[PDB]
């Protein structure tokens, strides 16, 4: 009688079958383009012969259940909760399934965790068999129905200009289960008002998208104006089903398979130096079969003020030679796909969500790791006495200052690169003799790999 | 292949296969009485069978579980599966030289609105699911054009 | 200056080196898989030392010829010739070759023979060491070339249904000869458009097959649907070479090894009355070491309107013990070989193919062994004067009338069956005595091995 609609369809994304709470469950941000249904195997058996009278004859049986299929759209809105006073997406157990298949801590550091500036997310602790069970709740009006132990198979994220910043979700579960009975009342574990004005405070708007692209053998980072990307993360799960003549059989657990971390960015060619052109004739003349590249996505841009914005960061991977698509004016496209230091280390990636970015924050997330800890920015060797220059046969141990004061990482590297007069040492102390009189250099970078420049040409002479 | 969609008016389409195609200069024979006349044309235009009116008889023979089921659209054929069989010549080319008619195929389509009514769409998709059986014994009796106390075309 | 073709090979049949006509040499339409070729022998010989520096070299020496070695697939065409107005098959004197070793001869009786209702081939008259002789001649887009003195090794026959009738040629000759000049005009001698017309008239499909098997120990006929089977007509003949030391050799004469007529058939398990399942169950529950069958594999199907059809008819078959094929429909298969009643005698079996066969004519053809000859199919056995009983001490002369009423074999044999009160003749002259007061049988049967019965129930009582 009663029909039911789509737009009043509501999700909830569950960890636990019983005892629903708020740390438990959440409503979705789900978009009109919602999907879900479990199909099943079947097998025609017919009957060939020769004789004078055929048999056309057709009999049908089932055999087996596919696993359930389910797929759905929602906002990147990253915010901070009141109770806690730490940046989380509303999408936070569908991020942590994504990543690691752990307990849900955000207090951690592996897999989807806070912190007090933004959201991280990283896969370090991936190397699963089987990553976190979820239960996708679909409440049609008020008939019940969830899909059980559902696991996220990828993650479709679309950066284009003119288009909202918004994540697909796409995964599958064992059943596909009806339900009569409200497992939780809907309107106490849904969203309030106030959190719904909270999340719509920040808003990620993709038309403002930056990319930070560096190669570490090189270290030539391009200015690239981007004209529209995509970067999903992939689980390449197979749900695993007996073979039972007797009996249908449904689905039994699932082993995820190889992790693909692969994105497409496309932009238009530039003269300009450090251009897409630069880039393209680069990579095409430097033909290798491994690249190694700082690719750092930046969704939503940058600024001074605190801003809205996503962030991919890519530390070691790998661009595929780039292919130049002829249009009305000239844009390319690269594609990339991060690998791993080792293929077990993890660290393919890590992404930040947060509506509060300065551009200080986004850069030391994308050096060091947190958007929390900082980085050291410039730094000028400083010599031990304001000391300019030195004579034949002189101890002389370098110190060096930092910035901000407030650096998590402040010890920096002692190396000499030109002129072959002296030597530093760990601690720092150029030591110099006779037959010296040229003039020599000294360089200073720190270990957090920031690109920190410590320089100062030192006058070593002859001496009195 | 029959069509059975609402909005869309009662119809069949049929394909099949021939030895060979021959064009033919002579007249085998006359069209115009072989062809129907008026009279019939007004008689068989006096019943036309409308989509619009589906309703479906639905049973289960394992628990007599009848459903009313609003249909919002559907599709039946029949398949004979028939392949034609040639030889081959290296020489001369060849034409087809008789069939085999394979498996006999009726499979159907039907596209409904899923309802919370008692014996309804979903009353029987929740059924299907809970009993997954390999082999289901069902009566299946789509009725083209509705039923009705006074004479109607129907299907 | 010129490639050449496969598809423009044609290829034909002769039995005479010159004077080339159309009763020597017709054209085999053959098929893509043709092929022909001869091979050669040759030996290496090696210097095996052991000292340091020893001798590493070879030597090549060529030392023999194999036989030629020739393969071709034709269809199974039956039709009637206007010249004669007897049915004939095109590839008529590869049957010759296959089945008897004397000059053919369709007017006789023995190997390849026809008539004006079907043509026959029996391999009563195989008792030679060399079989008819051929040469095959193969036409190239432009050069010739012919196989000297070839013999028909076998001829396969693949009952595969959802296919035509086609029969598969194998043989060997003793030297392959390429030819300059034309041995004959291949437009004259090659097949015409209107045989061409005729013979396309008439196919044999292999999925109408119907097999009538049954048991001659105890008269139990089955009804098996075929699902796909074949046999094969072997001779096993051996080409026998010389070695010369000095000279390469070719074959020089052959030597026809074991006539073999075996076959294999596959068809589903059927619970049936005398089905598949009964003849499975029959054949392993007795265990005989030796199995009395009668086959008639009839290609083409039965049909009172004159219908093509190729007919392989063992009297007594040889059955192996049945086994399972467990496929996805359960099945079996029932490998046959049909062999004489005596050694020395042939008569394994025989072959008929004609365009008309109407069911009486293959009836007549398997229990007669000709497709003209007609034979009896039912018969009530009549008395003396319309007499319906009998007294004691009184004869009974009782008569016969048989259908049809042109039966080759009218006559009919004499036995009482049921009750011991009468006896009687070779004539049919029944005698009875005294003291006889129960009911007794009469009975007659064809000596033409149609199994037709002829019983009746006389009452013959103790008199007035």
């Amino acid at each position: 009688m009663s029909l039911q609609l789509l737009r009043n369809t509501r999700i909830f994304v569950s960890t636990v079958k019983t005892g629903h709470n708020k740390t438990n469950t959440q409503e979705i941000l789900v978009q009109d383009d919602i999907s879900w249904g479990q199909d099943s195997n079947s097998t025609d058996i017919t009957v060939n012969e020769a004789g004078p009278r055929p048999t056309r004859g057709s009999k049908r049986f089932n055999d087996s259940l596919n696993a359930a299929e389910w797929s759905f759209s929602t906002y990147i809105l990253p915010y901070k909760d009141k109770n806690t006073s730490k940046q989380i997406v509303p999408d936070y157990m569908l991020w942590h399934a994504l990543s690691s298949g752990r307990a849900i801590n955000l207090e951690g550091t592996t897999g989807a965790h806070n912190n007090a500036t933004n959201f991280m997310v990283n896969f370090k602790d991936n190397s699963y068999h089987e990553l976190a069970m979820l239960h996708i709740y679909i409440l049609t009006d008020k008939t019940w129905s969830y899909i059980d132990s559902c696991q996220i198979n990828q993650a479709e994220v679309n950066v284009d200009i003119e288009d909202i910043g918004r994540v697909t979700w796409s995964g599958n579960g064992n059943q596909l289960i009806p339900l009569d009975e409200q497992p939780f009342d809907p309107d106490q574990i849904g969203i309030d008002d106030e959190t719904y004005m909270t999340i719509q405070g920040s808003y990620i708007k993709n038309k403002l998208t930056i990319l930070k692209i560096k190669d570490m053998d090189t270290n030539k980072s391009y200015d690239i104006p981007i004209t529209g990307g995509t970067f999903t993360i992939n689980n390449n799960i197979t749900y695993l089903t007996p073979n039972v003549m007797s009996r249908v059989t449904i689905p039994i657990g699932s082993f995820t398979g190889a992790f693909e971390l692969t994105g497409s960015l496309t932009a238009y060619l530039n003269d300009k130096s450090l251009g897409s052109m630069e880039l393209y004739k680069d990579l095409i003349k430097t033909l290798k079969v491994v690249n190694r590249f700082e690719i750092a996505l930046v969704l939503g841009g940058e600024y001074d003020d605190e801003r809205p914005a996503a962030i991919l960061v890519a530390k070691q991977a790998h661009v595929n030679i780039p292919t130049i698509e002829t249009d009305d004016v000239l844009g390319t496209s690269v594609e990339f796909k991060a690998i791993p230091s080792d293929l077990d280390a993890g660290d393919e990636g890590y992404l930040g969500f947060s509506s509060k970015y300065t551009r200080t924050t986004i850069n030391n997330l994308i050096v060091n790791g947190d958007g929390a800890t900082d980085a050291v920015t410039a730094i000028t060797v400083k010599s031990a006495g304001n000391v300019t220059t030195l004579n034949r046969s002189a101890t002389l141990q370098m110190s060096v200052e930092v910035t901000p004061s407030s650096a998590r990482n402040k010890e920096v590297t002692w190396a000499i690169t030109a002129g072959d007069a002296a030597t530093i040492n760990a601690t720092g102390l150029l030591r110099a003799d006779a037959s010296k009189t040229g003039a020599v250099t000294v360089e200073a970078t720190a270990k957090d790999g920031s690109g920190v420049k410590g320089t100062k040409v030192i006058t070593v002479t002859a001496g009195g």
